[PDB]
């Protein structure tokens, strides 16, 4: 079986591989985590320093006067360092501002890793599998993994989905069982990273209705993941759809707007009477719903193979 994940940039490609080591693997072990300890530290300090470079470009003010030695020290330092983010974290300033995270660029984990701080920061802090789920890393060109299950060898293919990476994917075409187009849900409302004036969503439906189509799939199953449904449910609450899709009537409930993504992305299908979309939500990051729907994924590939 050859499986192909592809998506935009952050969709969270990469983070459905990492489960299939857990699912199908014994989940990363002690010292193979120890190895994304660093990647975890630079994450959790890139996640503060959005913030704090984004309350300035925003005009915005902290709570207490005394963040000016915190954030000053943070820079210069770029052990104390825990605490001096522990400080920053907590105030006011700065949680308002995290709030405003969709006028730009900050890690999705951000919020995860500084919220596990102390535990993060204790000498023999060895991270967690989720911790290493969580972890960000941009994938540039093809990373091929190959695994066996329910006795069929697997060859999962993750490429970095952007638009510079993009052309590397006619390659990993010709011979292809199905592929997993992962959506990330959260991005209705934010904007793409090599353009600002290009609805992160609409960019994913270009590509899926691209790819959907392709001829090179006539028989290649099409697998939908409409992935970050956990940070979809908290934005929706915050936030219109209607952002996005202008002419969106409903209500503003993660299930409605959920259903209309989905359907919209659907509708793009042509071979359409010729061709299924298997179409599921997912939360990346969560190992019981990657192998609740990767164990649908496999039975569809088992019907239609
Ligand atoms: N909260 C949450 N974070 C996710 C989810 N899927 C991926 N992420 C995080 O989003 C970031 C980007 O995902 P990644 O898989 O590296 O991107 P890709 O490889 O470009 O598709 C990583 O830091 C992930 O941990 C999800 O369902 N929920
Ligand atoms: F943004 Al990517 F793999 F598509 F890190
Ligand atoms: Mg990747």
């Amino acid at each position: 079986v050859k499986l192909l994940l592809l998506g935009a940039g952050e969709s969270g490609k990469s983070t459905i591989v990492k489960q299939m080591k857990i699912c199908h693997e014994a989940g990363y072990s002690e010292e193979e985590c120890k190895q994304y300890k660093a990647v975890v530290y630079s994450n959790t300090i890139q996640s503060i320093i959005a913030i704090i470079r984004a309350m300035g470009r925003l005009k915005i003010d902290f709570g207490d006067a005394a963040r000016a030695d915190d954030a000053r020290q943070l820079f210069v330092l770029a052990a104390e360092l825990a605490g001096v983010i522990k400080r920053l974290w907590k105030d006011s300033g700065v949680q308002a501002c995290f709030n405003r995270s969709r006028e730009y660029q900050l890690n999705d984990s951000a919020a995860y890793y500084l919220n596990d701080l102390d535990r993060i920061a204790q000498p023999n802090y060895i991270p967690t599998q989720q911790d290493v789920l969580r972890t960000r890393v941009k994938t540039t060109g093809i990373v091929e993994t190959h695994f066996t299950f329910k006795d069929l060898h697997f060859k999962m293919f993750d490429v970095g989905g952007q638009r510079s990476e993009r052309k590397k994917w006619i390659h990993c075409f010709e011979g292809v069982t199905a592929i997993i187009f992962c959506v990330a849900l959260s991005d209705y409302d934010l904007v793409l990273a090599e353009d600002e004036e290009m609805n992160r969503m609409h960019e994913s439906m270009k590509l899926f209705d691209s790819i959907c189509n392709n001829k090179w799939f006539t028989d290649t199953s099409i697998i939908l993941f409409l992935n970050k449904k956990d940070l979809f449910e908290e934005k929706i609450k915050k936030s219109p759809l209607t952002i996005c899709y202008p002419e969106y009537a409903g209500s503003n409930t993660y299930e409605e707007a959920a259903a209309y993504i989905q359907c919209q992305f659907e509708d793009l299908n042509k071979r359409k009477d010729t061709k299924e979309i298997y179409t599921h939500f997912t939360c990346a990051t969560d190992t019981k719903n990657v192998c609740f729907v990767f164990d649908a994924v496999t039975d569809v590939i088992i019907k239609n193979n």
